[PDB]
C-alpha cells in the first residue's frame, strides 16, 4: 500500500528531525483495519519553544509531494498527496501530550503498540499505557435517555420545517437524526464500540433487519421522500424504544412517540 | 393567536416578575419577522449571579412540558405539552457580555423584538451594539476554506463509498452538502444565512442551483450514492469557475478534474 510507504516515511522523518519530540498514530492503521481506501493520521509533538513557527508546509512535502494542504476547523493540517492519499496531521507542543489520557473516553483501544511511532523521552509510551485497553461503556440509561430526547427534539424540528416547505433544511435535520438512530441501533444490538464513528463498518456490524429499517429513513431532496423518511425514522425509533425500555428507565415513552406520530397528519 | 405567542407572553410575564431574573433576550425567527406556526421559541435568561436555579421548575411555570433535556451545546431544550419546541439558555447576568459577539454569527435586523425584559438597562446597551450588524462572508479566506474542505470530505466520502461503507459515505455526503450550500451562497452573493445555510434555501438561491443541489442528494443505495458524489463534484466545478474570477484559490480546475478521474479509478 502507498499509505504504508507514507507511514514509513513519517516514522523516518519524525525520528531524525530535532524539531519533533514524539509521534502518535491513530485510526484504522492502528487497529488492523487499514486498506487502500484509508487515510493516514498522526499527532506530531513538537519541541515546545519552536511550536508556533514550525514549518509544517515544508515538512509535509518532505513526507511526500502534495496537491493540497489546509488547516481544518479543529486546527489539524489536512493534506492530499499527489498520489491522492489523504493525511491528517495534528501538530502540537510536547507539553500538550497530556491530552492523550482523555482519548480513553473516545473509543475502544484494545492495543497501543501500532500507535507509538516515535517517543524521545519515554513519556508518550507512558501516556499510552494509561489508555491501553480503554473501552467506554455505552450501554447506559444516560445514553438511552439522551438519544431518545435528542431524536424527539430533532424529529419534531425536522417535521416542522418540512411542513413549512423548507425541504433542504428538513433534509439537513434528517441527517442529524440518522446519526442518533445509528447509536440507538448500536445500543439495542449491543455493538457500540464504534460510537462517535457510528456509521463505520455498519454493513458488517448490525443485523440485516435494522440495516434495512435504517435504509428506509433516508431520502433525496423531495417532499414525498422526506415525509416517508421522517415517518419511517419515527417507526424505527418506536421499535428501538420498546426494546430499550426493557433494560432502562426512559423519560421518552411510547405515548410521547405516539403524540409525534399523530402530529405528521396535523 | 399562535400557540408560540401565548408562550412568549408567559415568558415575558415570568421573567419580569421573578426577582432572580435580571434580563431576558429573545432570538431566532420571532425577532427576524419570520416566525410562524411551525417555529420554536428561544431565549437567553440572565440570572442574578448568586442564584445561578432550578430550570425545570421555572419552565413548568411557563407551561407544562413533555420532555426537557440539555443538548450537546448546554442549551435546555423543552417540548411543551402542546408540542411547541422551546430553547432556553440560563446564564449569570455577568455573562451578558457574550452579546456583542452575536454580530459575528449573522445579521441582526431587530434588537427591539429581542428585548423581553431588562431590569438595569444593560441588555438594551449590549443590544444597541449589534443592531443592524452582519458579517461579510464574501472573502478569499472563506472561498479557500470551503473549496479545500469540500475536496477533503469528497475524497474521504468517495473512498469509503468504494470500500462499500455505504452508510458512512451517506454521512459524509451530508457534510459535503453543507459546504456546497455555503459555496452556492458565496457564488450568488446571498450569504447572510451562513451557519444556517439551509434556511429559506428554496427562496434564497436560484432555481438552477437548487436543482443542481437536489442532484447531490441520495438514499442509502450504492448507485444513488455514486450519482450524488459525481454531481456534488460537478456542481463545485461550476462554482469555483465563478469563484476563481473574484478570489485567488488554492483549489484549481485541474485539482477538481483529478478528483473527477478518481471516481473511475
Ligand atoms: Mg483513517
Ligand atoms: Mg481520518
Ligand atoms: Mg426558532
Ligand atoms: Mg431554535
Ligand atoms: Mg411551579
Amino acid at each position: 500500500l502507498k499509505q504504508k510507504e507514507l507511514i514509513a516515511n513519517v516514522k523516518n522523518l519524525t525520528e531524525s528531525d530535532e524539531r519533533i519530540t514524539a509521534c502518535m498514530m491513530y485510526g484504522s492503521f492502528t487497529k488492523g483495519e487499514g486498506d487502500q481506501y484509508s487515510d493516514i493520521e498522526f499527532y506530531i509533538f513538537l519541541k515546545h519553544s519552536i511550536t508556533s513557527n514550525f514549518d509544517s508546509s515544508n515538512w509535509l512535502f518532505d513526507v511526500a509531494p502534495y496537491l493540497m494542504l489546509y488547516k481544518n476547523e479543529y486546527g489539524t493540517e489536512v493534506v492530499i498527496f499527489d498520489n491522492l492519499i489523504r493525511g491528517e496531521f495534528h501538530f502540537l507542543s510536547e507539553k500538550d501530550m497530556n491530552i492523550i489520557p482523555s482519548f480513553k473516553d473516545s473509543g475502544y483501544i484494545p492495543d497501543t503498540k501500532a500507535m507509538l511511532i516515535y517517543d524521545e523521552t519515554g513519556q508518550l509510551e507512558n501516556y499510552l499505557s494509561e489508555i491501553s485497553g480503554a473501552r467506554p461503556n455505552r450501554l447506559t440509561e444516560e445514553n438511552a435517555n439522551f438519544l431518545l430526547c435528542n431524536f424527539s427534539n430533532l424529529w419534531l424540528m425536522g417535521i416542522n420545517v418540512l411542513k413549512r416547505g423548507e425541504y433542504a433544511r428538513s433534509l439537513e435535520l434528517l441527517s442529524q437524526l440518522q446519526k442518533n438512530t445509528l447509536q440507538l441501533i448500536r445500543m439495542a444490538e449491543k455493538n457500540a464500540d464504534n460510537w462517535l464513528n457510528m456509521s463505520k463498518n455498519l454493513e458488517k456490524e448490525i443485523s440485516l433487519e435494522n440495516y434495512k429499517k435504517f435504509a428506509k429513513t433516508t431520502a433525496r431532496l423531495d417532499k414525498v421522500e422526506l415525509f416517508e423518511a421522517y415517518k419511517n425514522s419515527l417507526l424505527l425509533v418506536m421499535d428501538l424504544q420498546s426494546h430499550l425500555i426493557e433494560q432502562y428507565n426512559l423519560k421518552v415513552t411510547h405515548d410521547i412517540l405516539e403524540r409525534l406520530l399523530n402530529y405528521i397528519s396535523e
